[PDB]
């Protein structure tokens, strides 16, 4: 083998859009890399024949992903092929140009489609007949349609419009989106036999889902003009009656997912009164005449949660074939793939040890993309509980470079036995001590597992260990093991600081070198660390949590997603609000403390992390913090990659100052 | 007479580095006049003949500014004529040309010198001996001295270090400069007979004044590695032997000013323990035994505190002459020009009701630009404790416009004899009745003065009342009547309610219909009045603070200036820090507000205007937030011309939608 490295992840593949042709016979996906020089990515898309088996790589240029299947034969994807339209969106112009690339026939891409909007995702009917959601601004300019003077006045217009932003919403931007203000996602219908372009949902909706089964459409609805609500309504549209029916109000339940299945709609749905906003959604059935009843009371957050920094695009976690709804459930530190049919009946068919991220279903014939044995995405084949290796895309990573695969374990704490896992050191000799670093994964309700992680194996790699766990909050153990609303910094850090005392007992790790990072919510639980225990020698901070009351006025869900999770607000209960605060305690924090944060991140706004590091710096404790401009919350994730690794070498070489 | 218009000022012209030549003979000084087209200021250096009082124009190509005599007849500018240095410094090359004028033989302007440093100011010993303060960065790769595969790699290194920001100081940027981590002011001496750049000042010391007498510097020192402290350092420095001399510690006061007089020095220190940071300076004398003798009481703010929107630029507010100290200082409604000889005596020498922005002196003449009878810029001669007006830049616009010029009454609130002010609407009419506009000063110790301003005449031309008054807290009254300190939103918000409501008893002013705005401070205060009073039909919160714990982690002077004026803190007395934030009573707001924020803002940094907007929108009030990219605090009063313009229109709209 040979050490694996900081920047090694540059050769690592990730898979995304999972998709099968009508008859079963095809299935597309798109393969994702690095692009260094450029400081982008390089995405191809690739095609497997179901009972060929055989993989085949289907364009080079390094800017195509599959979308969608025009017919059993052709693949339909996006581009930007036409210098002329490029230009003109520039200035102003919204287009989306659409090329078609022949399996059966061959060939080479060619030009199927121009849209005059900028979509964001895209659906069939037909081969002349498409459903869209896309972007909408009503301050749009509509440059498209305008000529003559009315063309240089608008072209000046939105040019001198980007030194300014208009904020009259309390959602005025997202994170990995920008700014948002009076702009939505609006669904539309597109008639390519008569160049017509229909919207569905009104001006000021967001469209967060749509689904379609022949000629009608179910989509999800979420509507305001000043504040957005907690709750989405339920929508349908048929595109031959033109008929838009009110399924549900928008004032009852926040709902996940809704679909067609055989003659009524199965949905996930929730109103929120036991465990608030993220409360697992219960799958109900809707029927003819508009009544909401139970089918299975799921306690399970819908989604594969189980962190990793080796993902780049996804596929479908939801589907609807025949009778039964197939989805993906978080149970511990894995991921299940179950279906449930309109009777009611829960089978199970995949709980492997590792992560599904996404799949899809023909002819009963079940094939996903997943991380197993502790290796990076891979294409499966789904047979009987156990899965078939198709893919060898990322084969070499595991044989070429020294992999140390977590040690897993049951770790009891606050009456609840959850997972522990404890990375050893590579070329490791139990007649030393090594140091350790403790990662907590961010977001409350999500996961870690046995599931490459880049960051961990870089430092396992350097002579540490690398220790996390899964405390009170996570997600698998339904919502009353996910439940800390104002518990924050409680038992969850028990928790943490529970799984520290056994490991560095357990383990031979020397005591007075041992650091601690976190993103997200992890980074918050970093900034309350420090400000509660001296235990550590070195922090990495990272697009954190300082303050819940400035939290609550700059962030894209702060506003209502900080009152669900604190049980207070800057003015009902401020002193719960400002106790949950680690910039409350930075006065007492002694460990140094490195800051990651980008500037367009919007889930967690620059304003948190500036705030722990004035405060350290303030009391004279060892601080630093790296701003990364044009990345968000996404930057460990998705971010551009001479900015991964710079974070994944500010936060390396910081251990290495403190740790070493 | 035509009405003011919005976009009138662009016909405005502004005054700024009014500089005498060695003899007295002549007077140069810049003209700036904004260029609406290019988004920017066309800049011309003009000269006046003190014998007969010739204004001449110089420089025609607008972008010259003068900055010093070469010699009695020739005056030397930096500009940008050299299109090689030009694309060196885009590539991160630092630079700094400095051409030559003769005033006297006639000609272009031809290249004198050239330095490798950015510079921030010049002072001239003779014709080849300059002392500079200049830009220094502790992490430059200097590119200049850089050749072949290491430069590349470091033109490759100086792009991609753009998307990226490392703070490890709790003063990391400056507003109106970036930021400014590991970047210092640094002082040197150039000799440009064999091109010798030498530096003075450490790489870690912000040099934040100096002049010089003969071979001899003098200069004030602000020195951190960490953490900038509160007191500032006095040194010395002699060119010839390259001495170095301390002659105050940096431990023990703040100095404003600091020269050589006669064979001692004069200087304007406090230790803070009486007043504060913002205590007034007294001038101390000291010796060449370093001893330091009082010699005058000072209690003013040594500066010209007037509010106005119609400056660009500045000049000089100190003199050392003989054995006099000429100096500004805000009395109270007005700024003063004194004397002060080493014997420690006092003399008024003008005392006028306008404004004195900057002035010089060569052989007992004083000539100064100032804002006298309401009227823009001009240059005035003094003589015998009266102004002679020598220049006529903006007389036409109060012949051509319709100013509104303000009427000055005594105002008692709160045990003190302070300054209203209010300006009748345009064509007024005694028997119908108006709304009304609130114009609170943005700087906490500033005065509002009767002194044109735009924004309020062009509000007065719109059928507006425009108040304005002077409450505690502000310049002009010592240390005493500026001491709010801990006591924000007190006494200094009951004095401008009890102003408007003696204006809106003795006016006809229809009270349904009274606007409120101002910036800083009084962006602070009108934060604070729509939490504490429905009075205002609507409010314009500009460049506002709204959070105090949110502004001590988050802005160049928050850590050390929002502790001394609240006598507060995030981590003792919480409480009160939290008492004196409008955002505590954001459930309270019923007032329609607008927000003015700037993204380059950090003197009120961007969180403090967003958590005052989606407070607001939480509580379904409306609101608007209009942030602005490319601009800093000084906006309003420098930014760029459509920015300005931009500005002004989102407060004026506001105001005609809800105040009409």
């Amino acid at each position: 083998m040979e050490n694996l490295k900081l920047d090694s992840f540059l050769e690592y593949k990730f898979l995304s859009n999972l998709d099968f042709n009508p008859d079963g016979s095809n299935l597309a996906f798109s393969l994702s890399e690095a692009d260094l020089e450029n400081n982008s990515y390089k995405h191809f898309i690739y095609n497997l024949d179901t009972k060929n088996k055989e993989i085949k790589k289907l364009t080079h240029s390094g800017k195509e992903k599959n979308s969608l299947w025009l017919n059993n034969n052709t693949i339909l994807f996006s581009a930007d092929r036409d210098k002329d339209i490029e230009e003109k969106k520039k200035l102003g112009e919204t287009w989306t140009i659409f090329y078609a690339l022949d399996i059966k026939n061959g060939g080479e891409a060619y030009e199927y489609m121009k849209l005059p909007v900028n979509v964001t995702e895209i659906k069939i009917i037909d081969e002349n007949n498409f459903i869209l959601t896309a972007d909408f601004d009503n301050n749009s300019l509509n440059l498209n349609d305008l000529k003559g003077g009315e063309r240089e006045k608008a072209i000046k217009q939105i040019e001198e419009n980007k030194d300014y932003e208009v904020l009259d919403e309390i959602p005025f931007w997202s994170n990995g989106n920008g700014f948002r203000n009076k702009k939505r996602n609006r669904l539309y219908h597109f008639d390519k036999s008569n160049n017509k372009l229909t919207p569905i949902s009104d001006e000021y909706t967001n469209v967060e889902s749509f689904n379609i089964k022949e000629n009608k459409v179910i989509f999800v609805g979420r509507t305001y003009k000043d504040k957005q609500a907690l709750t989405a309504g339920l929508y349908t549209y048929d595109v031959k009656s033109n008929k838009l029916e009110i399924i549900i109000s928008d004032n009852l339940y926040d709902i996940s997912y809704a679909n067609f299945i055989e003659d009524k709609i199965i949905c996930a749905l929730s109103d929120m009164k036991e465990y608030g906003i993220n409360e697992n959604h219960k799958i109900y059935l809707i029927d003819s005449n508009k009544n909401i009843n139970l089918l299975y009371e799921n306690d399970t957050w819908l989604a594969c949660t189980v962190g990793s920094d080796c993902r780049l695009g996804g596929g479908k976690s939801f589907k609807v074939i025949g009778n039964k709804l197939y989805f993906l459930s978080t149970i511990a530190d894995s991921v299940h793939l179950s279906s449930l049919d309109t009777n009611g009946k829960v089978e199970i068919l995949s709980s492997e040890n590792g992560s599904i991220d996404f799949f899809d279903i023909a002819n009963n014939e079940i094939y996903y993309v997943g991380m197993r044995d502790y290796t990076l995405q891979e294409i499966y084949k789904l047979e009987n509980n156990s899965s078939i290796k198709l893919s060898s895309f990322n084969e070499e990573i595991n044989k070429k470079y020294k992999i140390s695969k977590p040690e897993v374990f049951d770790f009891i704490t606050n009456g609840d036995t959850t997972k522990g896992f404890v990375i050893y050191p590579i070329d490791y000799d139990k007649n030393k001590t090594y140091p350790a670093i403790l990662d907590i994964h961010g977001g409350p309700k999500t996961v870690y597992g046995d599931v490459y992680y880049h960051e961990m194996q870089v430092w396992a790699n350097m002579g540490y260990f690398v220790i996390f766990t899964n405390p009170h909050g996570s997600d698998g153990y339904g919502n009353k093991f996910a439940d800390i609303r104002g518990k924050y910094g409680t038992i969850d850090y028990e928790d943490l600081m529970n799984f520290t005392d056994y490991v560095l007992e357990k383990y031979p790790i020397d005591k007075s070198r041992v650091g601690v990072t976190g993103g997200s919510y992890g980074g918050y639980m970093t900034n309350w660390i420090i400000g509660h225990t001296d235990r550590f020698k070195c922090a990495a901070s990272q697009r954190s949590i300082s303050n819940w009351i400035s939290k609550f006025g700059t962030t894209d869900i702060g506003y209502y997603f900080n009152a669900d999770q604190n049980q207070a607000t800057p003015w009902i209960n401020h002193d719960k609000l400002w106790w949950h605060s680690p910039l409350k305690y930075a006065d007492k924090a002694k460990t140094p403390t490195l800051f990651i944060h980008s500037e367009e991140d919007y889930r967690c706004w620059l304003a948190e992390g500036l705030q722990m590091f004035t405060a350290l710096k303030y009391h004279g404790i060892e601080a630093r913090l790296c701003m990364f401009r044009g990345e968000n919350h996404e930057l460990s994730r998705s971010g551009k990659p001479k900015h991964r690794i710079r974070r994944l070498t500010e936060i390396t070489n910081w251990f290495e100052k403190y740790l070493k």
